[PDB]
């Protein structure tokens, strides 16, 4: 170092702090705050900096928010990794270095297009850019969007803006508003900080909108049976037997009360074909009673090709659902998580049959639109795990007269960690964004019930073996986002781009 902060070796530590202060923003600690000024770190030590420079600035933010933010994935990679604790370590620090690479490129190339610093390039380039960038992460080698500053705010000032243009318009405006509060410190001028508190608080008013009308008619009492049942060390009969028999011995007693019953992802621990005899006997007992079931399950389907192809799967049963294997009425899914459901770059199998052994087992993908599910007069468009945090794969399944929203999924692992949590905080954002209710079960994990605005209606502690039951209501609304989509914010992020873009050229 040599004078002040006009010296490199200062930014990029600074920049890994301010990374890090984003953590906070999020779920567990919900310092909304955070995000801004996180942000404004990022935008203010990328001013007066070579391209390159600025680059490595934004990489070590990255660094910061990321590894700060995503190290959980430890947990999964330790206990399933068959690894060395140094090398989980080592593929940790690589997974957040890969992220933190679309934050050096964000910066990157708005240091060489727009290298002084200005209204201009703080207000409108890099929140167009940070629109493009952040989608290139969240696009590439199937996804990873994790930790987008617009779920830092559901309980926040700017939630109005969510059910018209969608979380990405948040993004979009936090990275607008820090760049005018860090213009204006840097610069010593208010002008910025008034526009900058201008642009923050008139979307306030707009959180009192309710796109959606409620339907007392259709109020239904819904359980969700969170069982609390370990990851398998070894699977005998004797397990699934014991799995089985959590989730009936909660069921029965609310089959008569309650019209709809959930169970998490992947709670019948055996493959679907097996279990035949068990799933038509529990529809009967359910439709008897007047009452329906879903259920995640393993689902090893013969193809026309006569080979096997494995989906993790949602199913219906009970009144309303009858149950069939060939039944249109079930979900499989999309999305699958790269290293966990899917082994990438699977043309490695020429060396396997000799020298090592390798996993040759992989998941099967589901259409990216399927119908909603139907139970007892009900319509749920369904998401397992990961996919809830898709916004717009989310909202093109999503059809007007959908009752609710439903995610099941497994947080068995990451379990005492923040991740969980964070995964919470996403789903919440797909209530507000559509002003549908959302059902949300656990095997493990948070287990709640939101109500259209992202409101908290019903929750349960994590880690224990419990049922949520509650009275929740359909919302037969429909807002500007479910109608458009994110194509507004495109045009705007077209616009801005196309404008500066414009200028940066001259
Ligand atoms: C491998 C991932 C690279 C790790 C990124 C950390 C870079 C960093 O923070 O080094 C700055 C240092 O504090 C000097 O000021
Ligand atoms: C330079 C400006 C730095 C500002 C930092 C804001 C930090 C706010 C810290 C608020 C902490 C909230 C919290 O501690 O929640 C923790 C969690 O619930 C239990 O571990
Ligand atoms: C500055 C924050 C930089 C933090 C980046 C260091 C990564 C932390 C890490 O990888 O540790 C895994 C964690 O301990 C498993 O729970
Ligand atoms: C302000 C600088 C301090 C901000 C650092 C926050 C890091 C944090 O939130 O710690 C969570 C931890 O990574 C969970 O594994
Ligand atoms: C390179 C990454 C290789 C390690 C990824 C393997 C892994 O973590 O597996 C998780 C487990 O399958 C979760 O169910
Ligand atoms: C380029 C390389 C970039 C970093 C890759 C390194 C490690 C990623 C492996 C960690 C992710 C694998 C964990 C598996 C998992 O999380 O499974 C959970 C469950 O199956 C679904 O919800
Ligand atoms: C122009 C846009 C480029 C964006 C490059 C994309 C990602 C870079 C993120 C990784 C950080 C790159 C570090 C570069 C570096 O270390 O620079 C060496 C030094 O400046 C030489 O004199
Ligand atoms: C230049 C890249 C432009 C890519 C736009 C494609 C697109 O809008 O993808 C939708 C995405 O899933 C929504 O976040
Ligand atoms: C140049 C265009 C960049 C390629 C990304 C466009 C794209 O893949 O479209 C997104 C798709 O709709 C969602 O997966
Ligand atoms: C939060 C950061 C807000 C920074 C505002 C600094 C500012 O307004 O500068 C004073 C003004 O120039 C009066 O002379
Ligand atoms: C999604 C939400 C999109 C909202 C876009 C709405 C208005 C854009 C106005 C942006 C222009 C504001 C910058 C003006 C400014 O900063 O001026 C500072 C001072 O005058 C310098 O000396
Ligand atoms: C909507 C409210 C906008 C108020 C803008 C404002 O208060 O700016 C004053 C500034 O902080 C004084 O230097
Ligand atoms: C290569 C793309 C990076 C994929 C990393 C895998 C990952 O982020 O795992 C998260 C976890 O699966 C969440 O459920
Ligand atoms: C600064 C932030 C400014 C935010 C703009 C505020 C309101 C614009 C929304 C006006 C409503 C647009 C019509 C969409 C609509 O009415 O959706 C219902 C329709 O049934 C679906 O097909
Ligand atoms: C520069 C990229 C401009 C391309 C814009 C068109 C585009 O990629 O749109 C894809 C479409 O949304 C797919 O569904
Ligand atoms: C290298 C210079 C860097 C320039 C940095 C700023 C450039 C931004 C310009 C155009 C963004 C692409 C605009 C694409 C508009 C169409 C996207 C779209 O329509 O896709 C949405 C659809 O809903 C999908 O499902």
């Amino acid at each position: 170092f040599a004078s002040l902060i006009e010296r490199q070796r200062i930014r990029l530590l600074l920049a890994l702090l301010f990374g890090a202060c984003g953590t906070l923003a999020f779920s567990p600690y919900d310092v909304w705050p955070a995000a801004i000024i996180s942000l404004m770190g990022l935008q203010a030590l990328t001013f007066n900096r070579r391209p390159l420079q600025s680059a490595a600035i934004g990489f070590c933010w990255g660094f910061g928010l990321f590894g700060s933010g995503i190290n959980w994935v430890y947990v999964s990679i330790a206990t399933f990794g068959g690894m060395p604790g140094p090398v989980n370590i080592f593929l940790v620090v690589l997974l957040a270095a890969y992220l933190s690479l679309y934050t050096g490129l964000f910066a990157g190339v708005l240091s060489r297009l727009w290298p002084k610093t200005t209204w201009l390039r703080v207000a409108i380039a890099a929140p167009a850019l940070w629109q493009v960038t952040e989608f290139l992460r969240g696009w590439v080698l199937t996804g990873f969007p994790w930790l987008q500053f617009g779920y830092s705010q559901i309980d926040g000032p700017l939630k109005g803006l969510a059910p018209i243009m969608g979380v990405e318009a948040i993004n979009f405006l936090l990275m607008m508003v820090s760049g005018l509060l860090a213009l204006a410190l840097v610069k010593r001028n208010w002008r910025p900080l008034v526009v900058a508190v201008v642009l923050f608080a008139l979307p306030f008013p707009l959180r009192y909108i309710q796109w959606f009308t409620p339907q007392p008619e259709k109020t239904i009492q819904v359980s969700m049976v969170q069982g609390d049942i370990p990851q398998s060390l070894k699977w005998d009969e004797g397990q699934l037997l014991n799995t089985l028999k959590i989730y009936y011995n909660a069921t029965a007693p609310l089959m008569g009360k309650s019209s709809l019953i959930i169970w998490p992802e992947s709670a019948i621990t055996d493959l679907e074909i097996n279990q035949q005899p068990f799933l038509k006997a529990l529809d009967g007992e359910l439709r008897d009673k007047g009452s329906s079931l879903v259920t995640g399950i393993v689902d090893a389907r013969l193809n026309k090709q006569n080979r096997y192809d494995t989906y993790n799967t949602i199913i219906t049963l009970g009144k309303g659902a009858p149950y069939s294997y060939e039944s249109a009425d079930r979900y499989n899914k999309n999305h699958l998580v790269p290293f966990g459901e899917f082994v990438p770059l699977e043309s490695i199998l020429r060396p396997l049959a000799p020298f090592f052994d390798l996993p040759m087992s992989s998941f099967s993908r589901g259409p990216y639109i399927q119908p909603p599910l139907s139970a007892n007069g009900i319509e749920l468009t369904a998401a397992i795990a990961y996919e809830i945090i898709l916004g717009e794969q989310v909202r093109d399944n999503f059809r007007p007269d959908t009752d609710y929203l439903l995610t099941i999924s497994n947080d068995a692992w990451f379990g005492k960690s923040i991740g969980p949590w964070q995964h919470f905080q996403m789903a919440r954002m797909r209530a507000l964004e559509l002003a549908r209710p959302l059902l949300r079960s656990t095997n493990n994990g948070i287990t709640a019930v939101i109500g259209p605005q992202g409101e908290i209606q019903a929750m349960i502690p994590q880690f224990t073996r419990e049922v949520l039951t509650t009275n929740v209501t359909p919302t037969t609304g429909l807002t500007p986002y479910a109608r458009t989509g994110n194509w507004p914010l495109w045009v705007l992020t077209a616009l801005f781009g196309f404008a500066a873009v414009l200028m940066s050229l001259r």
